[PDB]
């Protein structure tokens, strides 16, 4: 596409979107058109607004445009185009991507104990309300732990609500302690786009 | 995929997909499985159920799957695995579209008189309320009037309701009548995937 | 979107889509946008042109646009913008759906023989090469038949060619032929957007 | 979906899935289903092969699913179902994710003299080649800049080759330095999704 600003917004919060070079306040010679999956390809929307836009997105007496509650389907491309009092032409750009932070991960299951030498289940984690979905990570006594790396193994599953559309994944960690290692390794559980709280179990030689 | 029975279902209208070859009431031995465009891959559905898939679609006692109000976003495969009192496992396998039929198209503008020999904007046609989109088509005399034939242009502009995705189409026919042709043509307008419109008449003018 | 012309534009054919008022030959004040399965949001395409997009699609001297061989990705949205030697800006707003004609559908397999008043396989149907998928229909006796319409069943498979993307159907059908009927029934298989040759099996009473 | 092995894929580089369970050689009972950008729903891959799917991915005398080059369509779900010797049924589910890493990151134009307490142009960064596309970050000092931050503003194009997908990124850093800063501050750009460009440094003034 074309030279944009890069907008964040976070699902069910409001987004502002500034028309660059427009009349303060009405009247201003400005258009918005937007691409996003509310649309086919682009939909004109302008200051005086109407129809069944008007729930979803409206231009401010300032000329930027206001969403009360971003949704999924708000992710695209938003720009305006407006003319100042002189006359030069002003264009504003935006590719909006829109998130959602899941709740605090836990732990739902963990072993208290665990032999080294041979595969043991660890834990299984699971965070709700994601958008995208991401993905959960295991730590070792602080630092991270690769999966499928000889001695690690991860399985994740993903579901999405099928009403609001966010994510939730459930991990399972299993682990081959090494011989003449930690005896009370702590393990963690983080989203990567919180942590939860450290399962302690015992190892035995 | 595999082999399946293609069925077609209207949005806001129950569906309800059998279980073939499970035992007429509980306790069955049955799952349904459906990727659509509510999952994440698949899912799976069990007759005990529970948790925010209850909103949207059941289990019934017959172990048929029952979703009360299709959506768009019900639009895929739907599976059913059972066993039957004997033993014998059966498959059951769907392949879902939805659809939305429009109201009638209208006619919102249209001229009252033809030059003919020359381009002339014959009318605007709409449709609301379509899934998929569909296409709007014109007629003349009840013949199809074929865009782009040297001498009949069609555009067409297809716009989405922000909320429900549901589709409003608006086309708009010039034609360059030829001379010597019938002085009071009819022409007329139609959902293509009753669902046509009222013909106008204008009159040409050689 | 905006107002367009419908273009349908078949997959392996050149495609040429005219600039509307530009002028016959450089040097033209034009520009070609386009929205396809080949970019991200649009790209912009001038007289000039160059680099990779030189193999898919280029701008010709009477400043038309130029694809030489239509792909799936080609589907989308292409649009110009000229200026005529006075100075009137002309638009041109294109909408391009792209499709491929199957081969002529056969019947792989056919019963010769059915048995009136209980469920008879009749015969598989295949089609290989269509764009987008599309659908096989059955006739009995030049008519349509209905699918699960009680005595009717019809299942159906769509596969895609892992490097071309174009479709393969395979459809069967199952009928319970009504006591009292045809006993040469006339059967045929249909590609739904050619026919097959008929198979005639003997129906007993 | 179901619980699966994440598995990241390079474009263009080959790539083995096992088959748990299965036997080390043949007679094998095992088959693989894959639901990819190459398929429609599921896709089924048996030991003997053949067709147009033996030239993108076959399944090994071990039972293991090869493809000789991952593309991006090749992105999606791949599962095998085995039986062993005693008679176990063992799944295997992977979850695969492709991706390429573009070329070093390179800065086409820089300013060479900035102005305190005025915006200016600092410099132009491109990527060639990451699929998929991941975003550029600049950084002062090795220090991330964070953009839109009341005096710092950033923006970026992403550009689709037209034949192989992968991305080209190219990013515009624009900042008001403030008074009394570093008078030769270093300016960096980076590929997010080594990949960091020479740091350019130029002059500001009070
Ligand atoms: C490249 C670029 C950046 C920002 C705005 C625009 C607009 C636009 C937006 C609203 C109204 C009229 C024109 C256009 C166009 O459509 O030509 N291109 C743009
Ligand atoms: C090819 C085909 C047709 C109809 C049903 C299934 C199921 C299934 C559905 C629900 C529960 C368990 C299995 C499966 C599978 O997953 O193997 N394949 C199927
Ligand atoms: C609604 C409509 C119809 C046909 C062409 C355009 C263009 C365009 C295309 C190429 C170059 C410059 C502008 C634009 C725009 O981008 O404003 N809108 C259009
Ligand atoms: C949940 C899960 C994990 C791993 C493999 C499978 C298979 C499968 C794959 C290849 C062949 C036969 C069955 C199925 C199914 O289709 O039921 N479900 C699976
Ligand atoms: O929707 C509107 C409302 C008022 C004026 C207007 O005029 C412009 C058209 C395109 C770009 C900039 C200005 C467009
Ligand atoms: O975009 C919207 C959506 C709904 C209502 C609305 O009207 C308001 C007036 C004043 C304050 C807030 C909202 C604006
Ligand atoms: O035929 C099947 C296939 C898979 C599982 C199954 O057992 C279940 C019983 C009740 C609910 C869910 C599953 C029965
Ligand atoms: O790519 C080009 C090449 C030459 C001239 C040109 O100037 C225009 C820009 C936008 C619309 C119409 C004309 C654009
Ligand atoms: O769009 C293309 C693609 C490849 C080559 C090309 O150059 C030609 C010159 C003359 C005739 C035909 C083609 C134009
Ligand atoms: O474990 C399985 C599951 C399904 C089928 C199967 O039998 C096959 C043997 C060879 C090739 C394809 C299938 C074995
Ligand atoms: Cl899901
Ligand atoms: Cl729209
Ligand atoms: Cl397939
Ligand atoms: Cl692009």
């Amino acid at each position: 596409g074309a030279m944009a600003q890069n907008i964040t917004a976070r699902i069910g919060e409001p987004l502002v979107l500034k028309c660059k070079g427009a009349p303060k306040k009405p009247p201003q010679r400005l258009e918005w058109k937007l691409n996003t999956g509310r649309t086919e390809a682009w939909k004109v929307l302008s200051p005086q607004g109407g129809g069944p836009w008007d729930s979803v997105a409206r231009v401010l007496p300032n000329g930027s445009l206001f969403l009360p509650a971003v949704g999924i389907q708000d992710e695209g491309i938003f720009r305006c185009q407006a003319m100042n009092r002189n006359g030069k032409e002003t264009k504003s750009n935006y590719r909006v991507r829109v998130y959602q932070i899941p709740g605090k991960p836990e732990i739902v299951d963990s072993a208290s104990e665990l032999t080294a030498g041979v595969p043991n289940k660890v834990g299984t984690c699971v965070s709700e309300g994601s958008y995208p979905a991401g993905t959960l990570s295991w730590h070792l006594d602080g630092k991270p732990l690769v999966p499928n790396e000889k001695g690690v193994s991860v399985k994740e599953q993903t579901r999405r609500h099928p009403e609001t559309g966010l994510f939730t994944l459930q991990s399972e960690l299993m682990v081959t302690p090494a011989r003449g290692g930690d005896p009370r390794p702590t393990f963690s559980c983080s989203f990567s786009p919180l942590r939860t709280a450290p399962i302690q179990p015992r190892v035995w030689e």
